[PDB]
This record gives structure tokens, C-alpha cells and sequence, in this order.
């Protein structure tokens, strides 16, 4: 497999989005996958919809603004026959009820794939794939002020993730402690966090903060 990706440069990935004081991660990780497999389908990048996974996709099992995961937006997408443009259906930040169009639907999926829980299945999916939506545990101080270099903190779990996000790619770079291969992940906490709105998360370094103990992406 490739030792860099970064699927960025492809065209895959819309710019960093902001998901306010509502926890819709989990529908951001869920567009961002989505808008990369559409893109390899149709060769359109377009910005998708969390609003409407955040209000109509709790018959999948997703709790709006209380949480949700991303196949169950993508298993939506699939049993509602569509998803409406981010233009059409803007994010508010807020649950409401459900408002989805279809004559206003951009992309679909026909189901989805969880991927074996490890690294090394994960890097394989990243190269190959696209971006790959992966939960992590961000619950930590470290977290919040993250600026740069290769996010490591020593009190985080593999198993109690609590966050969802998006695996763009992954790389190296040398460091002080020569652990020195990331992952890219974009987040959604807008631009003004971490560099750009994006992290680079310790790679092979057993399975750090859980990014690959429950990362799966749509079939389009
Ligand atoms: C996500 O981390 C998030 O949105 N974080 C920022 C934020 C802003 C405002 C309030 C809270 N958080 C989000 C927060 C939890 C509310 N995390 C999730 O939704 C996670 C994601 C998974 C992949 C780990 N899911 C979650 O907590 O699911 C709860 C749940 C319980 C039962 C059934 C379905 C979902």
C-alpha cells in the first residue's frame, strides 16, 4: 500500500464544516464519507445535507442532536432513497422534524461496509477507498487544543469512542519519539481548530484513541 494519501488532493472532500452546539458528529463523518464515494461515482463533489440525517434518520436508530452513528445515516440514505443537498437542506444545528425532498437529492447508497478492526485493514480501505468515516475518543483537554503535529494522548481508549470523523488519508513525518505515521482526519469543528480543522492522529500505535475499532463506509 501507498506509505501517503491524502485524498484531498483528489477532489474527495469538501471544505471543513462547523456543527455548532449539536451532537451531529456522527452526520458529518456520515456526509463526508458519502460526498467522497459520490464524487468516485459521478465525478461531482457535492456538499451534502447533515440537517437531514440529523432530523430523519432516527428510524435507523440515530438521536438527532443526542447522538448517532454513521451507518445508520448510511443505512438511511439507502432506505429513504436519497439525501438531500447541503444548499437545499442548510444546517441549523437544531432537531426538527424531517424536511427531506427528494427532487432535491444529490446522492445515494445501497447499504454499506464496517471494516475489520484494524490498522491495517483501515490503511488498506483508506488507500483504496476514499475517506472513511472512523469514531474516536475525543474526550480529552489534549483534544480541544490540538494545533499540530501528531495528535498522541497516553489516556485514550480503544474501545469507549465517543466521537465521529473522518479518515482523508495518512502519512509521516519525523518526530522527537519516532513515532512518525498519522493518520488525517478531517473533523468538524470548523477551521479555527487544529490545523485548518483537520488532526493528525497516531497511527500504528495500537489502534490509538480507537479510529479503527468501528470505521465503515458507504456503497455507492
Ligand atoms: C459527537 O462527538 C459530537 O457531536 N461532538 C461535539 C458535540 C457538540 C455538542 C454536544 C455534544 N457533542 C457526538 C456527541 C455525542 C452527543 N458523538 C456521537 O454522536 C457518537 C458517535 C459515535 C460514532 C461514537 N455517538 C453517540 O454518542 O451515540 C449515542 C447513541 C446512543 C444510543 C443509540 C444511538 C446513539
Amino acid at each position: 500500500a501507498p506509505r501517503s494519501v491524502d485524498w484531498r488532493e483528489k477532489g474527495y472532500v469538501t471544505p471543513v464544516k462547523n456543527q455548532g452546539q449539536c451532537g451531529s458528529c456522527w452526520a458529518f463523518s456520515a456526509t463526508g464519507a458519502l460526498e467522497g464515494q459520490m464524487f468516485r461515482k459521478t465525478g461531482r463533489l457535492i456538499s451534502l445535507s447533515e440537517q437531514n440525517l440529523v432530523d430523519c434518520s432516527g428510524p435507523q436508530g440515530n438521536e438527532g442532536c443526542n447522538g448517532g452513528l454513521m451507518d445508520y445515516a448510511f443505512q438511511y440514505v439507502q432506505d429513504n432513497g436519497g439525501l438531500d443537498s447541503e444548499e437545499s437542506y442548510p444546517y441549523e444545528a437544531t432537531e426538527e422534524s424531517c424536511k427531506y425532498n427528494p427532487k432535491y437529492s444529490v446522492a445515494n447508497d445501497a447499504g454499506f461496509v464496517d471494516i475489520p478492526k484494524q490498522e491495517k485493514a483501515l490503511m488498506k480501505a483508506v488507500a483504496t477507498v476514499g475517506p472513511i468515516s472512523v469514531a474516536i475518543d475525543a474526550g480529552h483537554e489534549s483534544f480541544l487544543f490540538y494545533k499540530e503535529g501528531i495528535y498522541f494522548e497516553p489516556d485514550c481508549s480503544s474501545e469507549d469512542m465517543d466521537h465521529g470523523v473522518l479518515v482523508v488519508g495518512y502519512g509521516f513525518e519525523s518526530t522527537e519519539s519516532d513515532n512518525n505515521k498519522y493518520w488525517l482526519v478531517k473533523n468538524s469543528w470548523g477551521e479555527e481548530w487544529g490545523m485548518g480543522g483537520y488532526v493528525k492522529m497516531a497511527k500504528d500505535r495500537r489502534n490509538h484513541c480507537g479510529i479503527a475499532s468501528a470505521a465503515s463506509y458507504p456503497t455507492v
